């Protein structure tokens, strides 16, 4: 365990960023992960970690984040690493090719990435297929506590975004757990503007009616993935039709436009989105908001810098049920979710908590 960590940590992550850039080191991670070349997490996964939400049982709380497998080549691979859930994503209708390279950053002072991938996507119809191919095995992974959710995103030349994600309802929802809607990601040319209401609203509405179509053994959760960037009144709007629609959950959040002050890494002037550590905190504060906004009735999956226990601990007393990590992932290698899995059992214990499920929301009691 802490052999692993300390030599991934220390030595082996160091190299591999030493020799390839981040796009080539994220395609390798993909590949190596697909391949299940890495060791089978020792982390048993203990009774207090278990969370029922989303209709589910999710084994372990820590789950990848969308963008790291996003055309689901890699889910078996993700499980073994320990994972307790996966979302695979942002899935486009269309296959396009994203943005030109280079197009993802390492802030190595800063324990951050900046990325403008701009959805790459092998579209639907390929992801169908290749979750079509593992669909039962899925189905026992979930009744064995681990999930699977899928972002849907769309193309960049969609004329109509309620009628990309409505496809991708159509299309993936049946083999999903859960389906994540992004009013949030920052590489898309009017993605975020989703966010207003009214327009919102009817975007929603339409993704609603399209699941609630769906056969009943086939008909997922709907969760809204935000920034952390929107205005006071853009969450408390955002908080009023997920109430009204009875949205499922919220994730909460994607990464951010912003610079805050103190970045050092020489790349932090590129143009993308934001994660890892910068980012940890603007992430925790807009959990803690929308949990409030919602009166505690909506979970939320809490993402944003998260590579300890501390780290998930205040996200979950923040408000969410559910956390998930990705920067760390490409800093501390595989050994960071066992780590992160054992430090937040430690901090329940240690605060006095039964379990993760006690915890859900603890600071605003
Ligand atoms: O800059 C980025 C980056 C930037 C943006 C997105 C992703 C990444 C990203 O994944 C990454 C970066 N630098 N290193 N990695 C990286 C992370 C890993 F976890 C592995 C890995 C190793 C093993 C060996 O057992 C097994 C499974 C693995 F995944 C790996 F090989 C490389
Ligand atoms: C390289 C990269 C690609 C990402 N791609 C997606 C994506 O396709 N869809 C999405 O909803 N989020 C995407 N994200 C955002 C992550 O899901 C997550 O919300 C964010 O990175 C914050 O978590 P972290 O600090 O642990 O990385 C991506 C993040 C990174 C770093
Ligand atoms: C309140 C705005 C703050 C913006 C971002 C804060 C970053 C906190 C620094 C701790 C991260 C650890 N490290 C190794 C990556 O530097
Ligand atoms: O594909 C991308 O550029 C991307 C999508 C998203 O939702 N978030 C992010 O940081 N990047
Ligand atoms: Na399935
Ligand atoms: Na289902
Ligand atoms: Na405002």
């Amino acid at each position: 365990a802490t052999g692993d960590e300390r030599f991934y940590a220390e030595h082996l992550m160091p190299t591999l960023q030493g020799l390839l850039d981040p796009e080539s080191a994220h395609r390798l991670a993909v590949r190596f992960t697909s391949l299940g070349l890495l060791p089978r997490a020792r982390f048993q996964d203990s009774d207090m970690l278990e969370v029922r939400v989303l209709g589910h049982k999710f084994r372990n709380p820590v789950g990848i984040a969308a963008g790291f497998d996003k055309h689901g080549e890699a889910v078996d691979g993700l499980y073994k690493m320990g994972f307790g859930f996966v979302e695979i994503g942002s899935v486009t209708p269309k296959p396009q090719e994203g943005n030109p390279r280079p197009r993802v950053f390492r802030l190595p002072e800063d324990q951050a990435v900046i990325n403008r991938y701009g959805f790459n996507s092998h579209g639907l119809s390929v992801v169908e297929h290749r979750l079509r191919a593992r669909q039962q095995k899925q189905a026992k992974l979930t009744e064995d506590g681990l999930p699977l959710g899928v972002n849907l995103g769309k193309n960049k030349t969609s004329v109509d975004a309620a009628e990309d994600y409505a496809e991708g309802v159509r299309v993936l929802g049946p083999l999903a757990d859960y389906l994540v809607v992004n009013v949030s990601s920052p590489n898309t040319a009017g993605l975020r503007s989703l966010q207003g209401k009214a327009e919102l609203r009817r975007l929603l509405t339409k993704v609603l009616q399209e699941r609630d179509g769906l056969r009943r053994v086939h008909r997922p959760a709907v969760l809204v993935k935000i920034a952390p960037d929107l205005t006071s009144q853009d969450k408390e709007d955002i908080a009023s039709v997920v109430k009204e629609l009875g949205i499922d959950g919220l994730i909460v959040t994607n990464t951010t436009v912003s610079r805050p002050a103190g970045l050092q890494g020489a790349l932090r002037s590129e143009t993308g989105g934001l994660s890892g550590k910068p980012l940890r905190d603007l992430s925790t504060q807009t959990i803690r908001e929308m949990y409030a906004l919602t009166q505690g009735r909506v979970p939320i999956i809490g993402v944003g810098g998260v590579s300890s226990g501390q780290d998930a601990l205040e996200k979950i007393r923040a408000g969410a049920s559910l956390v998930q990590l990705y920067t760390a992932l490409t800093f501390w290698g595989p050994p960071v979710v066992g780590k992160v899995k054992r430090e937040l059992e430690a901090l329940l214990k240690e605060q006095g908590f039964g379990g993760v499920t006690d915890a859900i929301g603890a600071d605003h009691r």
